[PDB]
């Protein structure tokens, strides 16, 4: 069968393992680890990149790093991941969920500053699908009302806005390494960015819980056998982009006379907005059309998938969150969305399989 | 060199396998192999993998639903993580003494410490040897306390038959390359050994449903788990040789023990230890410092271990201790850990306690 994802395999990757092996240290903030480092921080201009297990914890330690008392307002679509949402409810946050636009399925940067209240301390925009989010009215909101960005960039790796890099643009930024994203750093992992300066010094506490106690803080660390994996895929970051970005456009002047004939809907991106290629995203009006052409593909043995149940929605939406304005395209537009098959290592020949699938479908 | 990580020889194998799978994150086909192998092999009901033991603590803190104000029990020599994880939580942290012999929590003194807002006991299994786990489990069931076991190092090491981990409603497990099973540098494993707890256990350890609840990302790639199972795999062959490592410097510094120039470490009845450090107790803290110093001169690593966090700036902030501090401090300026690990070669382990005996 044609799976929806498969982790990037360069094959450099077992090479670079040996090579933490031989020194003889796995553990973190080891060799290849700093390296990773290095590479994020003048690659994408930021001050400070520290790595972690995952993104969530990245999500985790910003909510710690900007000191979230219980009461904190946190703003963030409902239309994102679950780590969003419970690395700042840990901190006994309370969440205020904003409608997206339904052209790049972010938060709508005109919609934000209705929901800003005297306990709003952090708003955390999350990039889609690569495609950046409305910096330039986001962090002018944040100037206005004096508030934190935390930059959800978990799909944003190697994607910019108007020159700077995604992650860069906000006080906090966090990468996401998953078997599902562009690099995959063996698996798990995640990259916490620490842009202002200020913010610096108590990162590293709370990196190592006291001056590596001094105070609060965690373990995250991740192993230097998964840094050699990741420093082996950022050795080749600019053949997996262009590549993914082959594929994607693929994708788009295949299916683009059925979104000019009005049957579906292509991804939008924005001027000033340069993607990454991590997904493929179409709309098919219903639940019940996209259903059906999922049901359609599965049997010619191509997997495809949804994303994104709101958050507002969910049982713990309704407990620890609140959706402030009107429902009106997140969760509507959430039902239509459906994911195709696009990841690195994924052959020209069965690109064209699923393509004239979905042309068949049509 | 004090530590060296465990290298089996077939750790390639298992990752190229893992690899192979076109499988690496969290919850992998290593990662149940491995949870499936310490359940059975230790007698767990369930057992969830964690990218390190910190994370475990974390996981447990939060699976007990401490909430601020609410006091957690534990000895104040122990590794920074041990209280970090339940204050995140809002917990106010109460140390109790230690007891020489073991260095682990005193068991006798513990009841002097619990209050009505008391909820959690949580042990350290201190160089892989055991608490009186029978006292402690005898004092949680008494007054409704949670027993949290910091088995970070007493994997492979047993209390009275039951393996350490699974004596109480939560035990932890560390996979760190300075411990005696790697996972690929980093790595933990949270042992839910209450059957009521389990339910709510993978919830938070997946978010929800597997949102549906609090939670974390507390998994842990399959590349390290393909690196775990390699080394589980041969547990006994570790185990034992660092165990006949271990018998080799008790059996060359006993005459120094029995002259009174040094202590060596005591293991109480039904307790088997897995060997995962031998130290020795000086007399002050320049009397150690001056060995450390002499084998430094011979080009040997060897270190004491943590500072005890109610000195610490934030164990005065966040945490009190209940007592006399009689043993902890001073105890703790005078401990010295030897260098031992799998790869120990014969010809550098001579060589460590000749320098040793030098010195005295």
């Amino acid at each position: 069968m044609i799976p929806f994802n498969a982790p990037p395999v360069v094959g450099t990757e077992l090479d670079y393992m040996q090579s933490a092996m031989g020194s003889g240290k796995l553990c973190g903030d080891g060799g290849f680890t700093r390296r990773c480092q290095q590479w994020l921080e003048q690659r994408f201009g930021s001050a400070k990149v520290l790595l972690t297990p995952s993104c969530t914890a990245s999500l985790e330690m910003a909510a710690l790093l900007l000191d979230i008392q219980p009461g904190d307002e946190v703003i963030m679509p409902s239309y994102t991941f679950v780590s969003t949402a419970n690395a700042f409810v840990l901190r006994g946050a309370k969440i205020v969920f904003v409608d997206v636009r339904p052209d790049t399925m972010n938060i709508d940067e005109t919609l934000i500053e209705a929901a800003i209240t005297d306990k709003t301390r952090v708003i955390v925009p999350v990039h889609y699908a690569g495609v950046a989010c409305e910096m330039d009215t986001i962090m002018a909101l944040a100037k206005k009302h004096n508030l934190f960005v935390v930059e959800d960039a978990a799909q944003g790796v190697m994607s910019t806005y108007k020159g700077r890099a995604l992650g860069t643009i906000g006080h906090i930024g966090c990468f996401s390494f998953h078997e599902t994203k562009n690099y995959t750093a063996g698996g798990e992992g995640g990259a916490t960015l620490i842009n202002d300066k200020a913010l610096i010094e108590r990162a590293e506490i709370i990196r190592e819980k006291g001056t590596n106690w001094r105070d609060i803080g965690s373990s995250y660390l991740m192993s230097d056998l998964q840094a050699a994996y990741l420093w082996a895929q950022l050795e080749a970051a600019d053949r997996i982009n262009q590549q993914r970005l082959a594929l994607w456009q693929n994708y788009y002047d295949a299916l683009a006379p059925l979104a000019k004939a009005g049957r579906i809907e292509l991804p939008s991106i924005p001027d000033g907005c340069v993607q990454n290629a991590h997904m493929f995203y179409i709309k098919l009006r219903d639940i019940d059309d996209r259903s059906a052409l999922i049901n359609f593909l599965k049997e010619a043995e191509i997997m495809a998938v949804f994303h994104y149940i709101p958050l507002h929605g969910c049982p713990a939406g309704e407990h620890f969150g609140e959706f402030h304005g009107e429902d009106r395209y997140t969760t509507k537009e959430s039902e239509r969305l459906l994911r195709l098959p696009l990841f690195y290592n994924l052959s020209p020949v069965n690109q064209r399989t699923v393509i004239a699938t979905l042309l068949n479908y049509f």
